[PDB]
């Protein structure tokens, strides 16, 4: 038969915004132990489905995909890319679906496809190298001085030059302030959209002084102010037969063409956002992880110096054949979960959901963190130990590898997967194999998550490096 998605008790005027407090991945997740993998909440006057349970996703975002592929109207929305924003707009879609079509294919036409200068590798491979070594050097200018620095500085310099090169066709400076502007000065995007915000269902807080708002409405416009000048920039150079970036990519589309000339063109944004932004804190999650379990780093540089040593750049070629880093990064994506919940899902009618309604309309909040940590899905699941990955001959276990669920699921899932996971084991690779990181005992080093879309960890300015051998 048909029945409603049960759920707790809330107040009257603000719903449960209570019991979800500063880590809703962690209040949601409680409450499906005891609810169940499709519950019923209200945030102010707005009520919300919370989804958990592996399957019960796949159910919805998969087999049920187009009844889950929309996005609710939430205010924070609007504040990006000019409330035009394909990622986040509620265009759900054939408009959607098209900007969905021509991101996919200029990120896999400037990422994977062969470089035409070099028959070596890929252009994402070119860059990523190169990055990859000016970082190290730039790493040790740092012990030279200081004796010690907080990496995701520069990480987050190299890791967006490269979705930068992709998206651009340029490159800064580790010091370039016009940047620091952008990616390392006052960047709450994540904390602001993580889903429950409190302004996007209380309607008087988005008036009220809110510094964290006031922060976030300067940054998505400083942001829209870098795209119209880099894209103005490159309509003044652009020539038609040779494309160069992703940006001359839809230059090309508009002049071959309800989509405007500016949906086509902000998709570049979208791009570079979730480029930089989400490939930084995996790989400075990663590096948190490699000081805190020195074992873990070891047995990563064995492997290492066993399947390629210290004679060779490592390439592409070799991801295949380091299952030991591979279930490195698979934990560190299930560990941290630094995505706990999806962007907010909305459902496009009427539907059900493992025997219970849901109205067309509905607000929906996907729990990536509850499926990373079930306890019936992992043994130990609070703890890092990326042998759960490993089979009894040193492989990685395929189907155990295929529960970690980061990168969504269904119609709306990443479109960046590949160059993110390609882009996190290459920098890991390229890195580990010259030089080791540390950090001497006695210093605190928080690896408490800080809740947003991406939650990122505290500030650690003690890491140190050395190089190997
Ligand atoms: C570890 C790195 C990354 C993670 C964990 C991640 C995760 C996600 C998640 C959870 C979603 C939405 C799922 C949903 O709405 O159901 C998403 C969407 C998206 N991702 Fe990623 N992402 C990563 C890297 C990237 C990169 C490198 C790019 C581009 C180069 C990218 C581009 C996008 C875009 C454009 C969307 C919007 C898709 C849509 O809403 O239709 N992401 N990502
Ligand atoms: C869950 O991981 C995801 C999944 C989907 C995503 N989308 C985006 C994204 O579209 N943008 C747009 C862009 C402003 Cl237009 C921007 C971001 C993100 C951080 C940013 N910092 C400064 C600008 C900026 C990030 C992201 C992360």
């Amino acid at each position: 038969g048909l029945k409603n998605p049960p759920g707790p008790w809330g107040w009257p005027l603000i719903g449960h915004m209570l019991t979800l407090g500063k880590n809703p991945h962690l209040a949601l997740s409680r409450m499906s132990q005891q609810y169940g993998d499709v519950l019923q909440i209200r945030i102010g006057s707005t009520p919300v489905v919370v989804l958990s349970g592996l399957d019960t996703i796949r159910q919805a975002l998969v087999r049920q995909g187009d009844d889950f592929k929309g996005r609710p109207d939430l205010y924070t929305f609007t504040l990006i890319s000019n409330g035009q924003s394909m990622s986040f707009s509620p265009d759900s879609g054939p408009v959607w679906a098209a900007r969905r079509r021509l991101a996919q294919n200029g990120l896999k036409s400037f990422s994977i496809a062969s470089d035409p200068a070099s028959s070596t590798s890929c252009y994402l491979e070119e860059h990523v190298s190169k990055e990859a070594e000016v970082l190290i050097s730039t790493l040790q200018e740092l012990m030279a001085g200081p004796g010690h620095f907080n990496p995701y500085r520069y990480v987050v310099v190299s890791v967006t030059n490269v979705i930068c090169a992709i998206c651009f066709g340029r490159r800064y400076d580790h010091n370039h302030q016009e940047l620091l502007s952008l990616v390392n000065l006052n960047n709450n995007f994540g904390e602001v959209v993580g889903s429950g915000n409190p302004a996007d269902f209380i309607p008087i807080l988005r008036y009220l002084p809110n510094p964290s708002l006031n922060a976030f409405k300067d940054l998505n416009e400083k942001f829209y102010s870098f795209m119209q000048k880099m894209v103005k920039e490159h309509y003044k150079t652009f020539e038609k037969g040779h494309i160069r970036d992703i940006t001359d990519s839809l230059i090309e589309h508009c002049q071959e063409k309800q989509l405007s000339d500016e949906k086509i063109i902000n998709i570049v944004l979208d791009l570079f956002g979730a480029g930089f932004d989400t490939v930084t804190t995996a790989i400075s999650w990663s590096l948190m992880y490699l000081v805190m379990n020195p074992r873990v780093q070891r047995k990563i540089q064995e492997e290492l110096d066993t399947v390629i040593g210290r004679s060779r750049r490592p390439r592409l070629s070799d991801r295949s054949h380091l299952p030991y880093m591979e279930a490195f990064i698979l934990e560190t994506f299930r560990h941290s979960s630094f995505v706990p919940f999806t962007i907010p899902h909305s459902t496009t009618r009427d539907t059900s959901l493992k025997g219970f309604y849901i109205p067309k309309g509905r607000c929906v909040f996907v729990n990536q963190w509850q499926i990373n940590h079930d306890q019936k899905l992992w043994v130990n699941p609070s703890e890092f130990l990326p042998e759960r990955f490993l089979t009894p001959d040193g492989a990685i276990d395929k189907v155990l590898s295929e529960k970690v669920i980061i990168f969504g699921m269904g119609k709306r899932k990443c479109i960046g997967e590949t160059i993110a996971r390609w882009e996190v084991f290459l920098f890991l690779a390229i890195l580990l194999q010259r030089v080791e990181f540390s950090v001497p005992l006695g210093v605190k080093v928080d690896m408490t998550p800080i809740y947003g879309l991406t939650m990122k960890h505290a500030c650690c300015e003690h890491f140190q490096m050395q190089l190997r051998s």
